C-alpha cells in the first residue's frame, strides 16, 4: 500500500531586458548578444 | 494498491524585452541577436 | 488495484516585444534576431 | 482495476509583438528577423 | 563587403529497436512504450 | 556587397523496428507503442 | 569586409536498444518505458 | 505502508538586465555578450 | 577586417540499450524507466 | 585585423547499460529507474 506523491512546486519569474532567459542542456553551439566586424 | 500522483506545479511567466525566452534541449546553431559586419 | 494520475499543471505566459517564445528540442541552423552586411 | 488518468493542465499564453511564437521540435534552417544586405 | 555562410554539418544517424527517435520541442502529452492495466 | 549562403547539411538516416522516427514540434496527445486493458 | 563562417559539425550516432534516442526542449509530459497495474 | 512525498519549492525569480538567466547542463560552445574586430 | 569562425566538433555517439539518449534543456514531467504497482 | 576561431573539439562516447545519457540543464522533475509499490 505504496503513496508516491510528486510535486514541482511553484515558479514564478518576472524578467526585463534579458537576452536568453531559459535552460539549455547542452551547448555547442555560438550565443553572442552582438556581432560587429569590420 | 499503489497510487502515483504526479504535479508539474504552477508556472507563471512574465517577460518583456526578451531575445530568447525558452528551453534550448541541445544547440549546435548560432543564436546571435545581431550581426553587422562590413 | 493501481491508480497513474498524472497532471502538466497551470502555465500562463505574458510576453511582450519577444523574438523567440518556445522550446526547441534541437537547434542546427541560424537563429539570428537582425543581419545587416555591406 | 488499474485507472490511468492523464490531465496535460491549462495552458493561457498572452504574446505581443513575438516574431517567433511556438515550439521547434528540431531546426537546421535559417530563423531570421530581419535581413539587409549591400 | 561581408560575406554570412552557414553550414549545418553532416549527419549519420543508425537505430535499430529504438522507440523514440527524434527531437521533441516541447512535451505534455504521455509518452509510454508499454501500458498494461488489470 | 553582401552574399548570404545557408546549407543544411547531408542527413542520411538508417532506421529499422522504430517505432516513431521523426521530429515532433509540441507533444500533447498521447503516443502509446502497445495498450492492453483488462 | 567581415567574413561569418558557422559549422554545426560531424555528428554520426548509433544506439540499439534505446527507448528514447533525442533532444527534448522543455518536459512536462509523462515519459514511462513500461506501465503496469493491477 | 510507505509514503513518498517530494516538493521542489517555491521559486521567485526577479531579473533585471541579465545577458543569460538560466541553467546550463554542460557548456562547450561560446556564450559572448559582445564580439567587436577589426 | 574581422574573421569569425565557429565549428562545433566532432560527435561520434556509440550506445547500446540506453533508456534515454539525449540532452534535456528542461525537465518537470515524470520519467521512469519501469512502474509497477498493486 | 582580428581572428574568432573557436571549435568545440572531438567528442566520443561508448555507452552500454546506460539509463540516462545526457546532459539536463534544470530539473524539476522525478528520473526514477524502476517504481514498484504495493
Amino acid at each position: 500500500d505504496a503513496e508516491f506523491r510528486h510535486d514541482s512546486g511553484y515558479e514564478v519569474h518576472h524578467q526585463k531586458l534579458v537576452f536568453f532567459a531559459g535552460d539549455v542542456g547542452s551547448n555547442k553551439g555560438a550565443i553572442i548578444g552582438l556581432m560587429v566586424g569590420g
